[PDB]
């Protein structure tokens, strides 16, 4: 499965949603992940995300990796999201902070 990583917090571009094949992406207030059991690893999100936040799992750099157990997580309670929209206010501000865990929104 594909994972989303830190960068997307904060920026949620959505433009990832519309070149998904199964519509694997569920949405936070301002964070996607993907549902490893329906995604199939088309790769075809990695190069449509401005935040270059997806990775597939095996390349999920080592301190990020708190994050594949998080997708699996929250793709759970999350609604499916299938249309792109505008991306999060300020999300340019945010594209290249570190460690925006700390600001993930439930
Ligand atoms: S790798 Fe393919 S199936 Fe998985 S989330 Fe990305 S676009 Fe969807
Ligand atoms: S910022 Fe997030 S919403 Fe999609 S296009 Fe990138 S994984």
């Amino acid at each position: 499965a594909h994972v989303v990583t830190d960068n997307c917090i904060k920026c949620k571009y959505t433009d990832c949603v519309e070149v998904c094949p199964v519509d694997c992406f569920y949405e936070g207030p301002n964070f996607l992940v993907i549902h490893p059991d329906e995604c199939i690893d088309c790769a075809l999100c990695e190069p449509e995300c401005p935040a270059q936040a997806i990775f597939s799992e095996d390349e999920v750099p080592e301190d990020m990796q708190e994050f594949i157990q998080l997708n699996a997580e929250l793709a759970e309670v999350w609604p499916n999201i299938t249309e792109k929209k505008d991306p999060l206010p300020d999300a340019e501000d945010w594209d290249g902070v570190k460690g925006k865990l700390q600001h993930l929104e439930r």
